[PDB]
């Protein structure tokens, strides 16, 4: 279930935070808007800039860290004010969030690990909930 597959994102996470992270913006190609340094770069190419892979896996780092501290998929309210203040997420509004999360899901079906899907798009659709609770746009 859910909780496992943290477990299991977190055994490879930086290979998972890429490759997840590279779906979103192949998918998403305009979400680019919002890192230009990426223009440009074929996925090789972007796995092999140092900020690519720290920011990635420090990003994916506290999504499951999120994901684990939540209950039957929903999110504690203080992470999602924190994911709504920080100030690297200013001006960024739900519909970046919900378009990660759809390119995850994607991801995880396509796998074929027992990934539990439907909880993750749970998880998305919980974190937008709150995060606009929280005041985000
Ligand atoms: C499509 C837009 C974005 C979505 C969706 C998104 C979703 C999430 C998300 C999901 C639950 C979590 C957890 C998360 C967490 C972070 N996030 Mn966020 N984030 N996020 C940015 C846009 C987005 N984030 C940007 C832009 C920056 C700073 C610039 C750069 O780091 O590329 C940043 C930065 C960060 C950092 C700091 C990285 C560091 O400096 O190395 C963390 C941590
Ligand atoms: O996965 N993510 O949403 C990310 C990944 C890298 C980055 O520099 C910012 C956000």
């Amino acid at each position: 279930g859910f909780k496992q597959d943290i477990a299991t994102l977190r055994g490879d996470l930086r290979t998972y935070a890429q490759d997840i992270f590279l779906a979103f913006l192949n998918k998403y190609p305009d979400e680019k808007r919002n890192f230009k340094n990426y223009v440009g770069k074929s996925d090789q190419e972007l796995k092999s800039m140092a900020k690519f892979g720290d920011h990635t896996e420090k990003v994916f780092n506290l999504m499951m860290e999120v994901a684990d501290r939540a209950t039957d998929c929903v999110p504690l309210a203080s992470d999602a004010s924190t994911l709504v203040q920080m100030k690297q997420h200013s001006g960024l509004t739900t519909g970046n969030f919900e378009k990660l999360f759809v390119a995850l899901v994607e991801y995880m079906r396509a796998s074929g690990q027992s990934f539990d899907s439907q909880s993750w798009d749970r998880f998305g659709k919980n974190l937008v909930s709150a995060l606009s609770s929280a005041g985000m746009k």
